[PDB]
């Protein structure tokens, strides 16, 4: 924990160290790096085709062949992996959710589009049913139009055995179902993906900032399964229980509006650590900006928070542009 | 924590989340009106009222519209206001005189609001910027560096000012080593015996302060020092822990992190480690991004209260926050 | 920590190693140039290089020829610089008068540096054995045992003279009790406000000093004294974290732990208990030992950065290190 | 944790208990023994056989006989226990490893005679496939060159088994294949080897340190089974793994590059922690005691700091030396 | 400690027991000559040795011939002795002055061992009750009861006769408040910067003391006050660490707890929290019972070591025995 | 843990608490009672019988009928319970133990006598091989004269189950076999015995103070079970072990020589914790007292001590005496 050590003004002056450049850079505790960033993409059907976010200024839905442009640029300056997020044509949607392990779904396309151009590029895909169902909720429904935990754990299963097939080096089950990392992980076990790694959404919140994602993909009660805001302690349990499944990483998200949850999963577990900026928070910050209100420095800023704060990785739409100004 | 080998299928943690009932049942934090405090910019002159563009729906305002408007929120229950004078362009100096004058906007709005609404807390600014010609936190030596002893001797009068005028509580905001110590031993000394003292702490070398500087006319000033020789480097975490410890000792009665959300593990680790009275400021550049993304259609208008929500459960006491009138409303209902 | 209930097969930790981005992703550490903290050996006169023998590729350095190499370590962007004067033996005395001499070596290199390159941090060594001809690490009694108080007032005011020539570092190396407060209490009252005091606070009693006292001179005199009667017994760990207390509580800004890599688990326990800025020295006999081995073919030149990470990962925040220019050049790359 | 109690210059002088020898003494917090010394020798195929090793000064291959020998010294001067490296001719080296479990092995040979001759020595047999590989890798390849985990397993289990019937006190598994202690640990006990000791190398590191090593056995990706030495947090679930598949010791690998991870591990689990001082680590020591550089007392102080650190014993090419030193 | 999951069969703890040199290691501790301290009993006049019945095989001795034991002493390299003068009756007063006489035996036993075994250590005992008539712990005041602060005096004084006859530590035994600080206070004022202050620190009212106060006169003292108002009650367990913690804020070099076999939770606690140099004393009824068993045939010679390593199992760093000589002998061998 | 409060002299002066016995009391920490009291007895094979211990001054072996007489005084006292320990007749030793679980053993008969006659006071029966052996060792002997763990297990199992037959409320197993009070704990599920409790022997020490029990029940390589003096940390493994296991209550044996590892245990578990004035503790104390050389309150100081380190419940040959004063 921690020992004040008697320290005690004038003996003892914080801003000394605070007083010229060298010695700040010195005793700085945490750094960015580039290692420290993946980007979301999102992804379209076709060929030649990008489309604009109207809620998510400067991102971009890209085909797969546009996709596979701007990964060069990704990989030059060195981010480690993308999180690809398919915009799913509304014909291909139905109420069992059979897209999400079709072979030929925009994910399984997109992964083994990119495993072959770009083999060193991690792959991060979506596991989760709500870009696959009609009424666009987390799961397979009852009649009472509530989201069935195990029915909607067996098509996840299908659809990440989908993904480790296409080359996937990592997959990531966003749908708050119980107990899914564990059948994730013994389907992936003895279809014999021995290093096919599961990063597990946690500790994800009943969240307002998942907004403008909503338009990003087309899909705009979620409280009987994603994480009530008020609840830190319940975070603990979320994220014993996914790695005693067999995770290889944990994520929080949210992200800086829960960079407490951050800080105890990363001091209470030792475990790798991720946090997803999200959508909101990416507009958020974009909107201040353009409007002149905010310095483009709160970029920066906004990540290098996550470090402090414990995380080993972050998710961020800011990516490119953060990549770019770490190195220039 | 021990996990106590809790395993699916027997722990299913969607139990407690499927009615409405047994998730407030497990609720593991409320906020409620208790919790705010309200900043205000503040103008000289009478029927003075002007909107602020980077930071959409706040006023600055004269005297007499405080005391309109604070009607309302005594009405809605918000336990304290936090004032920011607006200091005319011909008050500033090198030697921030004005921070001590019985007749600046600070003093003159505390006693209006001491006589008007005696249960509403005042917390009044204690800082040398907003009356300094270059603008920068304190006193300059001939290197152009913020002097931190020199300062302080300033700040202890602009502090006893404050304390003559009514205020329950002063905030010493200009990072100085050794600042609260000082403040503290010359309330004490002069019989200001239960003055609050309301440390800004672990305050950062922030970019979210933007907006802020707009209110109060010093965003054309931010080049002519370097805030980093006494606001902390945003990287340090560890770093906080020992300039809350310092405050503690040296007899704060409430410590405070600022930024808020972009800082909510240090407000975790502030409160986990000394269990006093925590407080944490949502600063202009966190309002300024909930409006400018809201008014545009992009965020609903319930992340006001998630934001709000977010550093109850991170550990904190008390939140300064430009949304408090609104919060405060909604609450309320 | 708890372990979660993590069992293979469900848990694999080779699936994180399978490939590189991964590896990447989840790396605890990493090394920068802001970590490092380059020593240098210091000659009187001009136009003077000299090579160490027992420590390959290393250079003595008049002023002048400081200069020249301080052009490539500030564009490496290296931070700070500690220097060790390499004294001439007619200016070794009883008294170590030399010690505070505005003309000494590290006075004069200190305000040449200083001026040539304003933002190069400067680390001076308060210390007497460079300045008495019995080589112990201050003044002795009449029992040749090294007495503590009388020793401090001469580092005092030799920690006096590096702040009047410009040192925004002086860096207390000699073990005795007490100095870092008496050194801080001088520096406060002679308005040296700002000077940073990085103390030698966890330095033992060590073998792999060898070389250095080859760089400086100094072998012939080991055998004069009892180093053990102020050093550190290795054995000794929770010794240790008395010593950094005593330290932080005296005002340093910076704690240290010396040697560095064979007393990793002093760094992680300091840096642990303490959460304060933490500097380990990659001494002289570590720096021969890699270089020997590389020389000779033994071992990859991919150990410099090993050894160096290891430091980041058992909690240091800067290390004193004699590879501070190639790993500067590797990382760089 | 630690409480400084107000201790304050000049009420305390922590040089008042270095004053005098016999203070120094009765607080000195750790001291080394021969008790804490483990010796690696490397064991040659041949009768009357001695090799130099350019790498390594001062250390020889032996033929078993003439292990058999220097084995009488080093059970007088009270060395516990020796680690066994075979030395494998290139002739016995295959795909399968299949050299591994031959009970007429290297391994096998000197552990039957060092049993029956000093019945009270400590063997420590090595469990790894790299001495028995054609391609010197750690284990069974696939065709893309990847280490296979289980596959690999499956042949440390017979080998661990042959040692077990050779009379090896100890198994000590090398190679960093996830579940290993595991699998050798069910194959000891359903055997009824219940007493047969495994040492798990649990913290083993891609290290730059093994250099003088690989050739002493004649062998000069690892990243992908062993340590980034960037990480520790990582050693905890590593030790905590192999403690629960049932190691009797865990090992830290390099040693005083690692000694805060030393220090974690024996905090974190108090249970019998070892260290291994590797080739890299003794040239280094004597390439710089050779050259006059350093004072051979640099050989005890290293071995202090694995005590001080936490270790119970110590892995050392350093072990007669000390040894000696500490006798005399 | 976390458990780590292990379970038979995977994990049998029997494993490592099975072998002589497995069990050597995992063997967690072991005691060595470096862990021994002799108390010694020293009478007045030439040529005397007088049995101890209550200590089988222990002798008061004469100056001389505790000079001529002493060479067996240092040759088996035991550390330190702690001096217990056996006071003439003629020479104990109302005010203790033979505490502090230069002339007394724990003064010329110390300058006679000093001079002639100068590496060994000499530990002082600085108490009055040798000294008093009445055989309590320090000056009584008209009520009976020992007078805390007046006792100090007059333990100061003798500390200092300890310091000046060249004891390198004194060990103040008798339990008075503020002790350790107005002795150390004492010693820096007076030049005596490294005299080690041994404190009896967790000292308990015990039945165990009953032979030592055979071996010094003062068993039918016993009724004539109440030493429960100064030494600890035998039920309390967090009273210690308070006790502990004040000594070592008060200047201690080393802590102790006494009795030792039965108070071994205490040295641990001891130990566990403020990791400092701990001692323990294995007393005169310890070693009587161990004795009187050995002597009836009851015990093996074995449980000495069994009793001594305990100690260094619980965390003592060092272990005042009567039994130094003969656990040295087998070490040893 | 702790933490001083800046507590410091003259302000703070521990001996004002200590100046009355009024506050004295107040304040004391820890208390003594009968409660914690339990009486280890020697039982003969005859009736009307008992013998004199000459290493244990002032205990006596009895037949069940003396037992009985005794008994009425203990029971009247309070003292909670009884630990038999049976002087078994060498005829009935023999290598394979059976006399371990015979129905008509003295353990057995003693049992139902005192359940019978007592409802109320608590049996604790010892499971243990070495009363049964003839080679008095504590199990079943292999070739080379070792104790076998698992098939010495077997009969333990069947001595615990003729014990819960005979009524014994508490089996406590004494011999440090691994696993074995997980296999009596199956055994006393699967026959329906879920009230019987179970006092582990968990923390017990290859010790010299053994020595007069030897003599009182007539048996004058432990290192291979019993634990090494000089370990701490391993005590804390075999507890967890022994609680994961089912144990009601777990031991540490010798006691005063122990205290730390009382102190440790009870700390960590926070379970019911038992320790053993062993034989060796009782017979130094008894022969200082008769000699003269310690008052006889050493007794109640050396009991005191238990509770104040950590143990609910002491197993010790003075608990009359120490009933006695405690009520007188
Ligand atoms: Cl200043
Ligand atoms: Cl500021
Ligand atoms: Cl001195
Ligand atoms: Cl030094
Ligand atoms: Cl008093
Ligand atoms: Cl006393
Ligand atoms: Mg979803
Ligand atoms: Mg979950
Ligand atoms: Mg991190
Ligand atoms: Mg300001
Ligand atoms: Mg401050
Ligand atoms: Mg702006
Ligand atoms: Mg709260
Ligand atoms: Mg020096
Ligand atoms: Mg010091
Ligand atoms: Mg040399
Ligand atoms: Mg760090
Ligand atoms: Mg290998
Ligand atoms: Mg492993
Ligand atoms: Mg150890
Ligand atoms: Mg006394
Ligand atoms: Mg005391
Ligand atoms: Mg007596
Ligand atoms: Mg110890
Ligand atoms: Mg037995
Ligand atoms: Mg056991
Ligand atoms: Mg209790
Ligand atoms: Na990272
Ligand atoms: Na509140
Ligand atoms: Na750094
Ligand atoms: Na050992
Ligand atoms: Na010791
Ligand atoms: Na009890």
């Amino acid at each position: 924990s921690f020992t004040p050590a008697n320290r005690a003004y004038p003996y003892t002056r914080l801003r000394r160290n605070r007083r010229d450049d060298f010695s700040r850079r010195l005793v700085r505790e945490n750094v960015l790096t580039v290692d420290d960033l993946i980007l979301p993409v999102f992804v379209l059907d076709g060929v030649n085709q990008r489309e604009s976010i109207p809620s998510m200024p400067g991102v971009e839905r890209l085909s797969i062949d546009q996709l596979l442009i701007e990964a060069e640029e990704w990989v030059a300056l060195g981010i480690p992996a993308l999180a690809l997020f398919p915009v799913t044509p509304v014909e291909k949607k139905s109420l069992d959710a059979a897209e999400a392990y079709n072979p030929e779904g925009i994910a399984q396309r997109a992964t083994r589009a990119l495993r072959e151009r770009f083999p060193e590029l991690g792959i991060i895909t979506d596991v989760a049913l709500d870009p696959f169902t009609t009424h666009g909720q987390d799961g397979i429904l009852d009649d009472d139009g509530y989201v069935l935990n195990d029915v909607s754990i067996d098509v996840l299963v299908r659809q990440a055995l989908s993904h480790a097939e296409a080359g996937a080096q990592v997959v990531a089950p966003s749908d708050m179902m119980d107990g899914r990392i564990g059948a994730i992980r013994e389907a992936l076990e003895s279809a014999g993906h021995t290093n096919v790694r599961v990063m597990a959404y946690s500790a994800k919140y009943a969240s307002a900032y998942y907004g403008p994602f909503r338009d990003a993909v087309g899909s705009a009660n979620k409280a009987t399964y994603q994480m009530d805001p008020a609840n830190s302690d319940e975070a603990l349990h979320e994220v014993a229980a996914d790695l005693a499944e067999g995770a290889d990483m944990v994520m929080v998200k949210p992200g800086m509006p829960y960079l407490d949850i951050v800080r105890r999963v990363k001091d209470e577990f030792r475990a790798p650590t991720f946090v997803y900026q999200v959508s909101g928070e990416y507009a958020m910050h974009m909107g201040a900006i353009q409007n002149g209100w905010l310095a483009e420095s709160v970029i920066l800023e906004s990540l290098t928070a996550f470090k402090r704060a414990g995380a080993d990785g972050i998710l961020t739409y800011f990516a490119k542009q953060a990549a770019e100004q770490l190195r220039r």
